[PDB]
């Protein structure tokens, strides 16, 4: 599905997902994809936002992750979508 260096790609984060990240990491201006990713991921497992019997869906209707990605749920198996809906919530820096 994806290359390796999309995790080297260097983005700042617009004020929903900095919100977010903030409540899982130390607050910068600058993040790599590979610390966006890891953070989003954190805030997931932390909060329990995935389904016990059925751990590769993330149900996020409840929760500001729902607003932030655009849909009640999705696959962690599915990471072309999941780059889409990240890159919606920064700009990249070049
Ligand atoms: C309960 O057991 C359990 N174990 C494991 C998982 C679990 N499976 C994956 C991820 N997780 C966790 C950290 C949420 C993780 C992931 C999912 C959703 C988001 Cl926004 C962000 C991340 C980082 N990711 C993934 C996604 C992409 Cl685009 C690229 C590379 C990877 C590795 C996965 O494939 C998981 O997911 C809820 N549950
Ligand atoms: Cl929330």
């Amino acid at each position: 599905q994806i290359p390796a260096s999309e995790q080297e790609t260097l983005v700042r984060p617009k004020p929903l997902l900095l919100k977010l990240l903030k409540s899982v990491g130390a607050q910068k201006d600058t993040y790599t994809m590979k610390e966006v990713l890891f953070y989003l991921g954190q805030y997931i497992m932390t909060k329990r936002l995935y389904d016990e019997k059925q751990q590769h869906i993330v149900y996020c209707s409840n929760d500001l992750l729902g607003d932030l990605f655009g849909v009640p749920s999705f696959s962690v198996k599915e990471h072309r979508k999941i780059y889409t809906m990240i890159y919606r919530n920064l700009v990249v820096v070049n």
